[PDB]
Parts: structure tokens; C-alpha cells; sequence
């Protein structure tokens, strides 16, 4: 009555498995003379959608260990798909047989049948954006004019809006479910689970914590734990054998193959790569030369950035905040947006741009854009970066032209509120205010920040005092020359032209530099 | 009952005299469309400034008709679609209503369903 689910795998699950048996099996767990008195018929299907590698296949097989049932014949679907005319259909009513087969001779005392379908939405006609008599076929063998009472089909799916409609009415599959991410109880028994044969030779748990190791993993799904530990194994191992053909050590430790701390924390930081999880190794290729303090401004727009994170962290009311950074070009309006995003702690941090789309056409931008929104909505908090909006439109002065597809679908995934219960923070760039106010997109944004440039002189020396790359007798000149307070250039333009200047012999660098820097009078 | 409490978040409030003026308005079609024989159909078009919640009062005005049958063909369900696929969708929808004896449809954000931009213009005819 109970259940047996926590002692064989299936760690982190039992409330979805204590809420499936409530629901659906009521009638498989009693005294058949009632039952029968009653009168009543058993269900015959069910679903389970989620992300991917987070446990369901094994969920699906201890279902039909519980009910004392035959063999599964598992299936998949990009396997059941031909080319020829006729053929698919054979192979989906080439599953039944046994069923038949069953249900003629021994009557109505045969035993349960259980097939389990995976990725159902390929056999599917919904992809509005697949030989629809495939569907008919499996709809007319699961309910039709001949009835089978002795069979129970499985199903899986990654995307739930993909599934045709007839095949979700009560009579077919009619108890759905999702089994998420899991939480810090689940992750800490997993790793458990998972570890328990290895402290059973005595060979681990040498100073090496499972909750310590449970709450640095923050959005790692099922499959990555247990990935985690066959690293943390082999990088031991290897160190071991290394060392141990290193020097002539006795016997007593070249027996010794024990694993460590420092194996876990290693293999943690440099093997595994979460996929829903937070990324550090491309925060580098944004903010190279790191922040440098050249006066209030940078100030200002970080207090801001936080701000805009504490009000979006603990709210209600408002479950979904925007924000756009704006400035003259060269300016450095994108690493800017990535250190406010670094700083906010958040579980799950994207980074979209077009640099991953070189190429594509309209649509297959949209189909990216929609995934990485599609990711960002299964967690509890969020924050995604857009690039330049400028270059996703594809705008060019000339015309104008542009792709008004991409257009409608940021206007579009800009309000769109997350499912109940979680929080979500946007944060774009873009260097021409004029053109999106002419259309109408600002109007969708929550707010604006300002990013100038530098133009006053003891702000130039300050930032060339800071970089460090001119000495004391030139810094005169240059602060005599600049005291004209007539000024406007970028920091990454700066950047360029010292590195320019820097390239002659000593005796001329102050010239070059200065000549380059006037050449370069602009006037807003 | 949960797109019309997925779409009204925080509830309607008396903040004037000009939500009593719209729901009386409301109530008065609705009766028109309940009992009569020479207009089987009405239409009736709600405008405003935006940010102005004009989202919500039509949801409200649905609801509390008692209607046998509710749709609401919203546009954030059909992203990245094709003309083609917008026009089969909304033939589905409007169809269905068909089928029943009493019904009310409700389209929502008419100007994001043709895809209109004021540059050009452009749009899908
Ligand atoms: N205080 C600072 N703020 C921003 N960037 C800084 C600062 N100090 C140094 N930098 C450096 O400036 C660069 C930022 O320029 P970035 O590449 O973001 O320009 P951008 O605005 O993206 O240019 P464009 O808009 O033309 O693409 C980085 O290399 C960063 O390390
Ligand atoms: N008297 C009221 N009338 C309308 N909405 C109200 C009222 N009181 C509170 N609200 C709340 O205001 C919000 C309605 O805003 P809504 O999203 O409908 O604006 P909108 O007109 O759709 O904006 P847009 O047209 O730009 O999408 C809801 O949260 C609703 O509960
Ligand atoms: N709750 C869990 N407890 C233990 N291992 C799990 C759990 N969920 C997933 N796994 C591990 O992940 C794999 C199972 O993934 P699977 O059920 O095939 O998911 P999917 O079919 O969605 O890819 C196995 O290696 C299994 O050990
Ligand atoms: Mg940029
Ligand atoms: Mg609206």
C-alpha cells in the first residue's frame, strides 16, 4: 500500500510517486470482488514530460516492476519512421501481437503488457512552425472497434505543446505529470545512492562531505551526479598511478587507491559543465581587461544594476523586470551588462548574441531565441543577456531594411510572464535609441540607463594614471595639451590608440599619441 | 477557470466612475446577445491608451456572462508562425464556437496579430 519506491534508485521521487499511485492505479491495488461488483474499467495510458536526463525511464520500469507485469518492449521514436509507403504502420501495429495474442487464448484472466514509447512528439502532425496516418494507426490499435483490457502504454515527451490533441481525450493517455530538476534533499541523495558501493570497500568517505559536495552543485540535473563521480574516480586514479610510478614507494600505499577531497573539488570546477547551470568560462571572453574606476558613471550604473537585482530577487506583484543599456558606440555597454549579471549571485545566467548565428536565416534566429527563453523558464531565477539588438534585426540605414519576424518575436517574449511561481530578469544593449523608439519597442521596456563617454581631461588622466602605460614627464605634456576640456572619445578607442602609439621608439610616442588624439575631435 | 484567472493578476479595483460606465456596457450586450432573433451576431471593439488595462476588463466581461462556452485566442501562444498557420489556428477556434449554442470569443492585441510596424508599413494582408 506504501510503496518500496527509496530503496531501489529512484532517490529524489517519491512524491511523484506516492501522487501517481493515488491517482491513476486505485483500482489495481484492491480486492478484485469489489472492483468487479463495481464495475469499473482501468486507465490506459499516462505521460511524463520534463527536462531531459532527469530520471524518467527508470521511474517507467519500477511502474511496471509494482505491478507484477511482463517484459516492456521499449521502443523509440525516430525508429519507428520509413521511407517507403506502408511501412511505418507496420511497425506499430507489429507491437500488439503478444497482446492478441493473449487476450484470444486465456480470454479475460491475461496478465498485464506494458510498452514504453519514447520521444512520442516525433510521430506527431502539430509541428506548425510526418504522414498524420501514423497517429491514426496508433489511435485506431489503442481504441477502436476491437477492445484490448490487458494493455498499459508509457509515454515521454521533451516538448508537451507538440502532441496532438485527440491523443490526450479521457479513454487514451489521460493522467499526465513532470518530473523537475531536482533540490538540494534530492541531489544529497542521489550522490548517496550512487557512492554507497565505494564507502562499502571502505575506500571513500575520507574526509570528504556529501552535503559539502551537495551544496555546490546548484542546478545539476540527475545524470551529471553521477557523471561527477565516475570523473572524480578516474582523475584519482590516475593521480595515484602517476605518483606511484613517480617514486619507489612500499607496498602499503601502492595498494592504497583511495580518492580525495581535493579529487571531487577538482573534477567539479574543471570536468563537469552544467547544462541549465551557470557558465564561467565565457564571462572571460566578454570582460577581458576587467572594470577600471575613471570616475562616477561607472559608479552609478552598478548601484543601479543593483538596485534592479534586490528589487527583482524578493518581490510580488511584479514576477518579470526588463532594462536597456544605451550609449554612443565604443563605449563598452557590454561588459558593463555582463559584470551586473556576474554579481547577482542567480542560479542560471545566459548570454545571447550573434556571433552563434552567423548565417541564418530569420527563422532559425527565432527557433535559437525561443530555446535559450524555453531554458531560462525551467528555474527559479533567472537572467539573460541580449547582445546588440541591433544586428539581430539585421538593420542597415539604406531603406530601410530589416527582418520584421525577429522583430514581433522579441516584441512578443518581452511580456510574457514565466510560469507560477518564479521570476525572470532581461537585460538588453543597443547603441541607437532614435530607431527603436520609432518602433514602438522602447515603449515594451521597463527602463533605461545611460552609459557616456569621457570628456573631461583629469578623467583621460585618471584612466591613463590607472592603465599604467605613460610616465610622469610625458603625463605633463599630455595633461597641458588636454587642459582644453575639449574631449570625446571611447574607452575601448583609447584602449586602441595607445596600444598604436606604443608601437614606435621612444623618443616619438608622445607626439604619435597626441597627433592620433586630436585627429580624433569629435563634437556631439 | 484559469486563463481568466491567469490574465486578471491582481484583481479589479474601483479606482473611478469609468469601470462601472464599461461593465454596465458589457452587461448590456451581453443581455442584447442573449435575447433576440434579428441579430444572432455582435461584435464590439474595446480602445485605449496604453498600459490602460484593456486586457482584463474584457476578461472580466467574459467571465461574468455565464456563457456555456469561453475562448480566448491570445498571440503569445503562437510564436514564430507563419501566416498560414495563424489563419488555420483562428478558423479552428472560431469553428469550435460554432459548434455549441452559446458562445464568446475574445481576440486580444488585434495590432500583434498583423504583424504591423509603423515603418513601411508593413503587415501581414
Ligand atoms: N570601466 C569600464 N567599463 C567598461 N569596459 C571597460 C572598463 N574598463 C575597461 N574596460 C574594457 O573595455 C572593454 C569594453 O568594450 P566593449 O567590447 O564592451 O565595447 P562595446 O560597447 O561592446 O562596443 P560595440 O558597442 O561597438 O560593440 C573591455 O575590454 C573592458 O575590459
Ligand atoms: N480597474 C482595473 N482595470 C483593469 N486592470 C486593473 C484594474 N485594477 C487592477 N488592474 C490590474 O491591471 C492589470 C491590467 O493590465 P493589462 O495587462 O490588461 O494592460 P494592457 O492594456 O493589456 O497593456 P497592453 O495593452 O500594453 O498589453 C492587471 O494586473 C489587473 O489585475
Ligand atoms: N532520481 C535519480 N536517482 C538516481 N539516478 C538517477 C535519477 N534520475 C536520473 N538518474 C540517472 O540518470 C540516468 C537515467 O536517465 P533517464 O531515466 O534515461 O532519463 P531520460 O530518459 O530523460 O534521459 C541513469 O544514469 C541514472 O542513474
Ligand atoms: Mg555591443
Ligand atoms: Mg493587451
Amino acid at each position: 500500500p506504501d510503496w518500496n519506491f527509496e530503496k531501489m534508485g529512484i532517490g529524489g521521487l517519491d512524491k511523484e510517486f506516492s501522487d501517481i499511485f493515488r491517482r491513476a492505479f486505485a483500482s489495481r491495488v484492491f480486492p478484485p470482488e469489489i472492483v468487479e461488483q463495481m464495475g469499473c474499467k482501468h486507465v490506459k495510458g499516462i505521460l511524463l514530460y520534463g527536462p531531459p536526463g532527469c530520471g524518467k525511464t527508470l521511474l517507467a520500469r519500477q511502474i511496471g516492476k509494482m505491478l507484477n507485469a511482463r517484459e516492456p518492449k521499449v521502443v523509440n521514436g525516430p525508429e519507428i519512421l520509413n521511407k517507403y509507403v506502408g511501412e511505418s504502420e507496420a511497425n506499430i501495429r507489429k507491437l500488439f501481437a503478444d497482446a492478441e495474442e493473449e487476450q484470444r487464448r486465456l480470454g479475460a484472466n491475461s496478465g498485464l503488457h506494458i510498452i514504453i514509447f519514447d520521444e512520442i512528439d516525433a510521430i506527431c502532425k502539430q509541428r506548425g512552425s510526418v504522414h498524420d496516418t501514423v497517429v491514426n494507426q496508433l489511435l485506431s490499435k489503442i481504441d477502436g472497434v476491437e477492445q484490448l483490457n490487458n494493455i498499459l502504454v508509457i509515454g515521454m515527451t521533451n516538448r508537451p505543446d507538440l502532441i496532438d490533441e485527440a491523443l490526450l481525450r479521457p479513454g487514451r493517455l489521460e493522467v499526465k505529470m513532470e518530473i523537475g530538476l531536482p533540490d538540494e534533499k534530492g541531489r544529497l541523495q542521489i550522490l548517496h545512492i550512487h557512492t554507497a558501493r565505494m564507502r562499502g570497500h571502505q575506500l571513500l568517505s575520507a574526509d570528504v562531505d556529501i552535503k559539502e559536495l551537495a551544496v555546490e552543485t546548484k542546478n545539476f540535473s540527475g545524470a551529471e551526479l553521477e557523471g561527477l563521480v565516475r570523473a572524480a574516480q578516474s582523475t584519482a586514479m590516475n593521480r595515484h598511478i602517476k605518483a606511484s610510478t613517480k617514486v619507489e614507494v612500499d607496498m602499503e600505499k601502492a595498494e592504497s587507491l583511495q580518492v580525495t577531497r581535493g579529487d571531487f573539488l577538482a573534477s567539479l570546477e574543471n570536468d563537469i559543465k552544467p547544462a541549465f547551470g551557470t557558465n564561467q568560462e565565457d564571462y572571460a571572453s566578454y570582460i577581458m581587461n576587467g572594470i577600471i574606476k575613471w570616475g562616477d558613471p561607472v559608479t552609478r550604473v552598478l548601484d543601479d544594476g543593483e538596485l534592479l537585482v534586490q528589487q527583482t530577487k524578493n518581490s510580488d506583484r511584479t514576477p518579470l523586470v526588463s532594462v536597456l543599456l544605451e550609449g554612443p558606440p565604443h563605449s563598452g555597454k557590454t561588459a558593463l551588462a555582463a559584470k551586473i549579471a556576474e554579481e547577482s549571485n542567480f542560479p542560471f545566467i545566459k548570454i545571447c548574441s550573434p556571433d552563434k548565428m552567423i548565417g541564418f536565416s530569420e527563422t532559425a534566429k527565432c527557433q535559437a531565441m525561443k530555446k535559450i527563453f524555453d531554458d531560462a523558464y525551467k528555474s527559479q531565477l533567472s537572467c539573460v543577456v541580449v547582445d546588440d539588438i541591433e544586428r539581430l534585426l539585421d538593420y542597415v540605414p539604406i531603406g530601410p531594411r530589416f527582418s520584421n519576424l525577429v522583430l514581433q518575436a522579441l516584441l512578443v517574449l518581452l511580456k510574457k510572464a514565466p510560469p507560477q511561481g518564479r521570476k525572470l530578469l532581461i537585460i538588453g544593449t543597443t547603441s541607437r535609441k532614435d530607431v527603436l523608439q520609432e518602433m514602438e519597442m522602447l515603449n515594451a521596456f521597463s527602463t533605461t540607463i545611460h552609459v557616456p563617454n569621457i570628456a573631461t581631461g583629469e578623467q583621460l588622466l585618471e584612466a591613463l594614471e590607472l592603465l599604467g602605460n605613460f610616465k610622469d614627464k610625458e603625463r605633463t605634456t599630455i595633461a597641458q595639451q588636454v587642459k582644453g576640456k575639449k574631449v570625446w572619445i571611447g574607452i575601448k578607442k583609447l584602449l586602441m590608440l595607445i596600444e598604436m602609439s606604443l608601437q614606435m621608439d621612444p623618443e616619438y610616442r608622445v607626439r604619435k599619441f597626441l597627433a592620433l588624439l586630436r585627429e580624433e575631435g569629435a563634437s556631439p
